[PDB]
DNA sequence: ACCGGAAGTG
DNA sequence: CACTTCCGGT
């Protein structure tokens, strides 16, 4: 019963996943080094074996409207977590 | 690579 | 709600 942003926060945390997903170090900026593996892993997690990066990125793109995160434009596969009071309350509650 | 729209699924 | 699917479009 995991949300995508929560699933990524978990993978991102340990450096055992440094080869496919990691923090840029420029704040909450994070890049999906190997997007199809991040996609593969999200798929096994939700038992959606059809998961690829085009589907996973739509769900990340839905996070733009939620205020939780936004694209780090100009840097391929790099996204960032929005650090504002609206996003803190969006992440400290679910339906 | 990256962006929605729109329908559909738990 | 929170995605998933699956396009069309730039």
């Amino acid at each position: 019963s995991l949300q995508l942003w929560q699933f990524l926060v978990a993978l991102l945390d340990d450096p055992s996943n440094s080869h496919f997903i990691a923090w840029t170090g420029r704040g909450m900026e994070f890049k999906l080094i190997e997007p199809e593996e991040v996609a593969r892993r999200w798929g096994i997690q939700k038992n959606r074996p059809a998961m690829n990066y085009d589907k996973l990125s739509r769900s990340l793109r839905y996070y733009y409207e939620k205020g939780i995160m936004q694209k780090v434009a100009g840097e391929r596969y790099v996204y960032k977590f929005v650090c504002d009071p609206e996003a803190l309350f969006s992440m400290a509650f679910s339906d």
